């Protein structure tokens, strides 16, 4: 099945970072990397010195089952952000979000499908819209309209 990731980082060096949380993506079992989107920027909120957020899609095939793909996200989120040595939400962090899952809508305590405000997220859609232009969710919804008929901030590639 295939299921699209969203990558976010503003850690350290961000490339290098979502650069491993590629490596690790394509670790995990039962799963193959197909695509990846270019790397956008998102600026933080607010006039303060804060690190720029780094943006990405990747499409995965994978047979497992969605909650074994969560165990998966949230194993390397753990491995490969800070929040052994630093804290959860910490301003600081590795994100990675499972957007869409095959055609699936779930709807349940530890995993929503797809992702529940990814069509208010520019850094989320365009992205996904560089590697899936076709698109269609669940609901019927067509990819290229919400871009047409949705507000999103401007956003640059890295
Ligand atoms: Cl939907």
């Amino acid at each position: 099945t295939v299921a699209y990731i969203a990558i976010g980082s503003n850690l350290a060096s961000p490339l290098e970072q979502v650069n491993a949380a590629l490596k690790a993506l394509g670790d995990i079992p039962e799963s193959h990397i197909l695509t990846v989107s270019s790397f956008y920027r998102t600026p933080p909120l607010g006039p303060q010195d804060q690190p720029d957020y780094l943006n990405a899609a990747v499409a995965l095939e994978t047979s497992l089952a969605p909650e074994e793909l969560l165990n998966h996200t949230q194993r390397i989120e753990l491995q490969q952000g800070r929040v052994r040595k630093a804290e959860r939400w910490g301003p600081a962090t590795l994100d990675l979000d499972i957007m869409l899952f095959g055609n699936e809508v779930i709807n349940t305590e530890r995993l929503t499908v797809p992702h529940y405000d990814m069509k208010n997220r520019g850094f989320m859609l365009w992205p996904l819209f560089e590697i899936a232009p076709e698109l269609v969710f669940p609901d019927g919804e067509m990819l290229r309209q919400i871009l047409h008929t949705r507000a999103f901030d401007k956003l640059n590639k890295w």
